């Protein structure tokens, strides 16, 4: 039943598969309220072999584990390279580098332990100035094309992207801007069914989710329309696409956990992800219910 965990608040999920598992990272909402702001400092692992009975590893990640960070355990990603898990973060920068930062850590297991790969931000605020704001440097997603080539997604109000090395914790060209995604927010997602690129992301505010479709990683995307509609109890719509064992699942958030659940006190939830035989992805109806056990 969704919410699937209720003895702590979790938010913003980010998922993976690794042998026949699926292993699920959250930030831990630690707000003792929904009418200051969020609460965050550590983030949770889980994992499971059917999507239905999870397996608690506890905290994999700190925010002060990053030494140049001040706190706020923000969106996260993690993705398996050569035997390594590189887990990358939102983290708000110490005094040096004002405002959020997206840092990396590398564990060389899904539940670590994880440290700092870098020792220093992966990108910090002042890197993107097209925006006044000091949070647009949130929210990262990675992705690995057919070709070998790693990019790193991100963004809050302006969405970018830029190639990674094969280190996966140093960028191998330009940040470019992304067209294609009206109403962009935050939250973007990626990945590839079949022959199609999906670029999933939070949109408009209360947050729905929307998606764009494209031939290539670089797009041209063609936004395609709502994933999902605004989350039950929250502002915020943040998601995780994966498949395991021949379902598509979607992972994401509410305010319906108790007690209080809310825009700061969230849950994270699971239901069951359709495709069209065209390649759209059918509007995600959210349920109590959940989904049922798929095991291997
Ligand atoms: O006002 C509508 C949208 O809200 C912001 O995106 C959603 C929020 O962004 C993140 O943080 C919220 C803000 O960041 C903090 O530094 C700032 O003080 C808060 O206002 C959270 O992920 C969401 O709550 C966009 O800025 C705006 O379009
Ligand atoms: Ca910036």
């Amino acid at each position: 039943e969704n919410p699937i965990f209720t003895d702590v608040f979790t938010a913003a999920p980010a998922a993976l598969v690794h042998k026949g598992r699926v292993y699920l990272y959250a930030g831990r909402d630690e707000a003792p309220d929904n009418t200051t702001f969020f609460v965050m400092n550590e983030w949770l692992v889980y994992s499971s072999d059917d999507m239905a009975n999870w397996e608690a590893h506890g905290p994999g990640l700190r925010a002060k584990d990053f030494t140049w960070a001040k706190g706020d355990a923000w969106a996260s990603q993690v993705i398996e390279r050569n035997g390594k898990f590189y887990w990358y973060v939102t983290v708000r920068h110490d005094d040096t580098k004002p405002g959020f930062a997206i840092g990396v850590a590398v564990g060389d297991s899904p539940i670590g332990p994880f440290k700092d790969a870098l020792g220093k931000a992966l990108i910090t605020n002042d890197m993107t100035t097209d925006t006044p704001i000091d949070w647009d440097d949130i929210d990262p997603s990675v992705f690995i094309d057919d070709d070998g080539q790693a990019y790193l997604f991100w963004g809050n109000t302006r969405p970018r992207y830029a190639k990674l090395k094969k280190n996966m914790v140093e960028l191998d060209g330009p940040i470019r801007a992304i067209e294609g995604l009206p109403e962009f927010t935050e939250a973007i997602w990626v990945h590839k069914y079949q022959d199609n690129y999906y670029l999933s992301y939070a949109m408009g505010f209360p947050e729905k989710i929307g998606y764009a479709m494209g031939k290539s990683i670089k797009g041209p995307w063609v936004y395609k329309g709502i994933l999902n509609e605004v989350a039950g109890n929250t502002p915020t719509n943040h998601q995780a696409i994966i498949e395991f064992n021949n379902k598509h699942y979607f992972i994401y958030h509410t305010g319906a956990g108790r007690p209080d659940g809310g825009q700061y006190r969230r849950s994270v939830s699971i239901d069951e992800l359709f495709y069209n035989p065209d390649g759209t992805i059918k509007r995600i109806v959210m349920t109590t219910e959940g989904v049922a056990p798929n095991k291997s």
